[PDB]
C-alpha cells in the first residue's frame, strides 16, 4: 500500500480502537476522544487536563447530539487538524 | 510519530507531491489528479483510462467549480474514501 492507503488505514484502524472500548462501539465517547487525542495527537494538539476543555471539544464535534463523536464527526476532527496543519505551513 | 499524526502528514505530502507538478501549484489539475489516483491508490480504486471518467471524477470533487481539486476538496475526497473503508469493516 502506498503512503495515502496507509493513512486512510490509519484513520479507520484509531477510530476503531478508541470507539470500541466502551459503550457504542461505534462512537466516541468524551473519555475516548480525550485518550484519543492525548496519546495519538500530543505533538498537534496540547494535551487535555481540564474536564472543561473536553467537553467543549466535545461540543464543537458533536453535530447530531448524541454528546458523542461518530466516524463522520471524527472525519470532518480529521479535516481541521489536516488544514490547521496545511495552513500553519 | 503516531500513526495518526502520520497520516495527517502524508495526507498534505502526498497533495503537494501532485499538486506541485503542474499549473497552479496548489490545486489538482486533471492530469495531477489522474495519477495521484492512479498511483497512491491502487489498491483502493480502479484504474482510470479515460477522458470520461477523469471529468467525471473532477466534476464530483470540484465544489467550488473552478476546474481543480483544492486541498479542502482533497480531504472530502479523502473523507470519501476513508468512511467507505469503515462502512466495510463494520
Ligand atoms: C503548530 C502545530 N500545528 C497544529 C496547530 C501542527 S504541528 S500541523
Ligand atoms: C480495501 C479495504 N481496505 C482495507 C485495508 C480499506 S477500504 S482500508
Ligand atoms: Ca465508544
Ligand atoms: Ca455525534
Ligand atoms: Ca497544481
Ligand atoms: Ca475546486
Amino acid at each position: 500500500m502506498s503512503e495515502l492507503e496507509k493513512a486512510v488505514v490509519a484513520l479507520i484502524d484509531v477510530f476503531h480502537q478508541y470507539s470500541g472500548r466502551e459503550g457504542d462501539k461505534h462512537k466516541l465517547k468524551k473519555s475516548e476522544l480525550k485518550e484519543l487525542i492525548n496519546n495519538e495527537l500530543s505533538h498537534f494538539l496540547e494535551e487535555i487536563k481540564e474536564q472543561e476543555v473536553v467537553d467543549k471539544v466535545m461540543e464543537t464535534l458533536d453535530s447530531d447530539g448524541d454528546g458523542e463523536c461518530d466516524f463522520q464527526e471524527f472525519m470532518a476532527f480529521v479535516a481541521m487538524i489536516t488544514t490547521a496543519c496545511h495552513e500553519f505551513f
